């Protein structure tokens, strides 16, 4: 998918309200936003800071990609998410987020972009796990 | 991401024409739909049939997931696609797809959906490839 700048949405009259009322949470460096389990469910967006999305297995970590400011992710991918800096997120449950999306579909490309990014990573990862 | 039913859109007045003008092509069981080094850019949607998506290196094919009636995909994922049965597709180029998307945002959910499954499939592939 194309790149996506979240600001073309937030600066626009359709977008500016998108996160109104989303709760705010701060994540200490080193802290786990998500474990591959029952964190809960919900979507969040990185306000500032930086998070690492990775997998394990054989007790070994594979980095997939990083989530910096403006990036959207969820609590249910089954990936691990840990803060590498103190980072702030806005969050809401799946349902509120769905609502907002249908009222401002242009903001759906951000979701498209983050899946594209996480997809290309995994694929490149897979190529590399084979070249040995 | 949420599951997507393309009929919801195609039956909507909003989206009934979405594939107007797309061209039709028939691939016979066994034929390659995508290479890596083909360098043609485009989107297609499966009308009927079944395609397999996989990657290759070191002469080891690895299957990721499959595409069936209603699923969308592209010619630039670097992924390799072969028809496991007689499969009819509709296609156009990225530009034309974009336009149709601008005009009918609800259809982007099918993009979110296919990127979505691709993601989950590649992850287990990784989870798998490691207990190995
Ligand atoms: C329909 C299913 C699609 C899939 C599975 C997909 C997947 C991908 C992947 C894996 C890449 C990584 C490029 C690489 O391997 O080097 C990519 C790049 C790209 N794709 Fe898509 N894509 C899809 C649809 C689209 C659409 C609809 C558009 C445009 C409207 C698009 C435009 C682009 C662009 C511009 C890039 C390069 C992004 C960059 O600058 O890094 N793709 N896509
Ligand atoms: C924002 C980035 C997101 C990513 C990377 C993502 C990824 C995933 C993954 C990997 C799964 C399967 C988990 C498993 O392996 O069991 C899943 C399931 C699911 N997610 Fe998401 N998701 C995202 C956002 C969303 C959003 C915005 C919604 C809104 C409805 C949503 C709703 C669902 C639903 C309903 C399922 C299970 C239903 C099905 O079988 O497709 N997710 N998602």
């Amino acid at each position: 998918p194309p790149r996506f700048n979240i600001a073309n949405v937030l600066l626009s009259p359709d977008g500016e309200t998108f996160f109104r009322g989303f709760r705010s949470k701060i994540h200490a460096k080193g802290s786990l936003v998500c474990t591959g389990e029952g964190d809960e469910n919900g979507v969040f967006v990185v306000v500032d800071g930086r998070l690492r999305v990775y997998l394990v297995g054989e007790e070994r970590e594979i980095s997939l990609f990083y989530l910096t400011s403006g990036d959207m992710f969820c609590m249910h991918s089954g990936c691990l998410v840990e803060a590498t800096e103190r980072t702030e997120v806005r969050f809401a449950d799946i349902r509120t987020f769905e609502q907002k999306l249908q009222t401002c579909p242009s903001m759906a490309w951000g979701l498209i972009a983050i899946l594209g990014r996480a997809l290309t990573s995994c694929m490149r990862t897979i190529e590399d796990l084979m070249h040995h």
